[PDB]
């Protein structure tokens, strides 16, 4: 028997895909887990002993994030190793497009949460490669089932965009993703770069909307080709839309939902 269920903070959830566990928890009707250090327990007598003596209430490692109460953890793989490892057995519940990370030390883990009196809730996360050689400022993203199309993944996208603007490079996430990541993506780029559009005085190349947005030239001009806003000549594509099909396509209801915003005010973060 596989883990099919966990309990995490107030939640129950039902697992969509194997995660390795040892087989004495997943023999258990659920795997009980502590929400602010991820300690995973067998039985619901040991999670209620554990609920009353942990002393953490949020992820460990630095905030580089905080509005309201919205904030992101960073969390280095190589010193949070236990976390860390936790983190990956609970995403793997939710992932499939992902084999589990066995080591967790090349990486860095930024963990949302929302927070309130009790203590800063775990929503979900992105890792992170320390060096990527690819352009891939994403490695693995996860939003917990009951936080999924409440614009927590739009959050953690902007985010790893604006991670990677501050490091003056593009960026893309590693493939595959997961169906719900893919459609995501793609409405992120889109809003992004048609709202770009729409505010520019002036003509944008594709190379100014990449350095503008850290969005690859490749993920802009797949964006476009959806939008059917490229041109193509002499073997180049060229951006060919009217304002008036920007605000168009903007009054769509992909874009209705207002975002949780990322605020580069708040975002304490320099690179290495
Ligand atoms: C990467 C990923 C992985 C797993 C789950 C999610 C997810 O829950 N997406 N839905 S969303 O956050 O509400 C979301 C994402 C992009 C949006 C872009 C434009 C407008 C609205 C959006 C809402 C995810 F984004
Ligand atoms: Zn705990």
């Amino acid at each position: 028997k596989y883990v099919d269920k966990i309990h995490i903070g107030n939640y129950e959830i039902d697992a969509w895909y194997f995660s390795p566990f040892p087989e004495d928890y997943g023999k258990q009707p659920k795997l009980w887990l502590c929400e602010y250090c991820l300690k995973y327990m067998k039985y619901e007598k040991s999670y209620r002993f554990h609920l009353g003596q942990c002393q953490w209430r949020q992820p460990p490692g630095k905030e580089i994030y905080r509005k309201s109460n919205i904030s992101v953890h960073e969390v280095d793989g190589k010193d949070h190793k236990i976390y860390c490892q936790n983190l990956c057995l609970l995403a793997k519940l939710f992932l499939d497009h992902k084999t589990l990370y066995f080591d967790v030390e090349p990486f860095v883990f930024y963990i949302l949460t929302e927070v309130d009196r009790q203590g800063a809730h775990i929503v979900g996360y992105f890792s992170k490669e320390k060096e990527s050689p690819d352009g891939n400022n994403v490695s693995c993203i996860m939003i917990l089932p009951p936080y999924q199309r409440r614009g927590y993944g739009r959050f953690l996208i902007a985010f790893s965009y604006e991670l990677s603007k501050l490091e003056s490079t593009v960026g893309s996430p590693e493939k595959p993703l997961s169906d719900l990541g893919k459609l995501s993506y793609r409405s992120y780029w889109s809003w992004v770069l048609l709202e770009n559009l729409r505010d520019f005085r002036g003509t944008l190349s594709i190379k100014d909307l990449s350095q503008m947005t850290s969005i690859t030239q490749n993920d802009i001009i797949s964006t476009l080709q959806s939008l059917n806003m490229v041109k193509y000549w002499k073997g180049q594509h060229v951006i060919c839309v009217t304002p008036k099909l920007v605000e168009e396509h903007l009054k769509s209801a992909q874009y209705k939902k207002p975002p949780i915003t990322v605020d580069s005010v708040c975002l304490k973060w320099a690179p290495p």
